[PDB]
């Protein structure tokens, strides 16, 4: 296989470099990495190969990665390849990929744009076959930057994975039958669809409302409010998906199901022992929709109501009304509006300045090992 | 088994009310409990349960449950039963052990004396399978006391398997050869007693010093800082075992050995996807000692160095400077000098006011999944 030659040396070569990421940015460091690029026999042909190289060499001047990211953005081939740094993704260091797009609805695409690549890994580096890297954004690379009409990925391999493995026996162990009919026994090309039908809708909303990111990001990382910021946009996208006619209906219910069911239940039960942001915001979801009427708790197993359509559109206003105050009032007081809101629907310890499981997740994580 | 059969009926009984937590301080749940445990025909004959009936039945009046910790702090016997509600033990409901307890060192016990436990789990409920359940404290049965004098239970089995499943791989993989030479290939029983020592040691030294836990515990919820404060005892406890002249010396080395290996290994990785408490002090720990001459990193490794525990005293010691000015200054204004010297040896991220694993644990995470 040449793809497997190509990452060999990636594999090698990032091995080489494994203790000297205190010099990634150093330009004697820089120098010795870009020719050892330039001289691998295979790795070295490649053309996103020698656009690092230049990046690398002209780095100490103008400290970009402009070369490696023209070529991704705009798609010469479906080759990544980068010296990486990005905090929350540890494992990236020197790494190489080949990815396949996926089909997409052309409406979804028009409507909801963003420049958000669902796709497949098809073979990669050792540092992006960790299960932790689900994605990868512009400010990864070692220069740090992010536009606007950068490229985002995400590998929706990894998340038909996790689904598999997570959701899907979440889903039989915790909801009433027939919760997610749409989703039973379909096959791993369906949650495919569904899962890239959520990123698109998931990107294009984290652009909209009156606190969109990036603009408000240092606002929206403390662990409560990085969850609420998730669940506000993924609310969005699975009302899209009931609300929007001219989405196929048999795509957009399948898809409704899929976000409902990633947040309901895998989101859910998040970090150890507390849990992360995610799982925060998914219990907030849990106990607001309970109390609110949108689901019903008999005997430890969970009922969608009919009314939760109604149920999901009132939570997503009351997130607006709080953030709509942007207006008026600081970005501090937003934030405080945000926290008290959550703190209403989750187990926050005061004097910890942190959250715990809520008992119901609490015992489900015990019960299934997740 | 007649143990089988009390069990059995404790468990039964624990899933009739699983769903009930909110009324477990009600007196018609609570006299309606006390009643199927008086007819549980094995259960309801053990004299701890009579204590627990009565206890219950007159919660109304006195919210204690003396009865059944005076049978418990008196040793009657090895069972343990009670209703439980420890926010950290989501597990625990209403549950019943059987312990025995393990060879104690005389001069240990009297000169670091504490009403610590630490047992062996024989047989127990579900509740206290529970991986999560390390211990138990006082304040965990519903009445939420706790007493200076009131026996605290190590289980002491649930260590050995922890230090067999994280640790043993852990030092394989990252420490320098003849690191830790007594506790290599060394048997469960000679982990238990090293473990028995750890308890009794971390305990006692809770209660020492210019700011001791229960007083200014809640000083010491935030994360950075009740991991500090696990430090602050079992770097106590790692001193007196090279320090005090009469312990006897084959166990006090591998006393020693185990509360270090733990320390900077199994602890160090505990948590995710951030560090928790005890796993943010280890990183402390780790690169405090990096930076002092204490370890040192060669090829991925750690080398003890021969001067190791002067290091180790000169980081109790600076704790003990931080806490000292508890006498001149606010207990605040010496929470924000523990965090800047924890902040200081730790990968914190002011926009998201948490942690991160440091690279060194993270790698070594993904590397062996701990
Ligand atoms: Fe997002
Ligand atoms: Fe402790």
């Amino acid at each position: 296989s040449p793809t497997a030659a190509v990452i060999a040396e990636v594999d090698e070569l990032r091995e080489k470099i494994k203790g000297s990421r205190n010099s990634f940015r150093d330009q004697s460091f820089l120098d010795q990495l870009a020719q050892h690029i330039a001289d691998a026999p295979h790795l070295g042909r490649q053309p996103i190969a020698r656009a690092l190289v230049e990046d690398l060499r002209g780095y100490a001047s103008e400290p970009r990665l402009a070369a490696v990211k023209a070529h991704i953005n705009e798609e010469r081939d479906q080759h990544i390849f980068s010296l990486f740094d990005a905090s929350y993704f540890p494992s990236l260091s020197l790494e190489y990929l080949t990815y396949e797009t996926l089909p997409t609805n052309p409406h979804l695409a028009a409507r909801y744009a963003s420049p958000t690549m669902p796709v497949n890994i098809i073979a990669s580096s050792k540092g992006f076959q960790s299960r932790v890297v689900v994605a990868l954004f512009p400010e990864n690379h070692i220069d740090g930057i992010q536009r606007g009409d950068d490229l985002i990925f995400y590998f929706i391999n990894k998340f038909v994975e996790r689904h598999n493995r997570i959701t899907r026996k979440m889903i039989d162990a915790v909801m009433a039958e027939g919760s997610f009919p749409l989703l039973r026994g379909a096959d791993d090309r369906t949650v495919e669809q569904a899962s890239s039908w959520w990123v698109r809708l998931h990107e294009y909303h984290h652009r909209q409302g009156d606190m969109p990111i990036p603009e408000f990001l240092r606002y929206k990382k403390l662990k409560p409010l990085a969850g609420l910021e998730e669940l506000r946009v993924d609310v969005s996208g699975m009302l899209v998906c009931l609300n929007d006619p001219e989405l196929p209906a048999d795509e957009a219910r399948l898809a409704y199901e899929y976000i409902l069911s990633e947040r309901l239940l895998r989101y859910a039960v998040e970090g150890i022992p507390r849990p992360n942001y995610d799982a925060v915001a998914s219990q907030l979801l849990f106990n607001y929709l309970s109390e609110h009427g949108g689901i019903e708790l008999h005997g430890g197993v969970i009922r969608l109501c009919p009314e939760l359509p109604a149920v999901l559109t009132e939570f997503l206003d009351r997130i607006q009304r709080i953030e709509q105050r942007i207006h008026t009032t600081s970005a501090e007081e937003v934030q405080q509006n945000l926290l008290e809101f959550t703190n209403r629907y989750t187990d926050y310890d005061p004097d910890a300045k942190d959250y715990r499981h809520i008992p119901f997740f609490a015992e489900i994580k015990e019960r299934l090992g997740v």
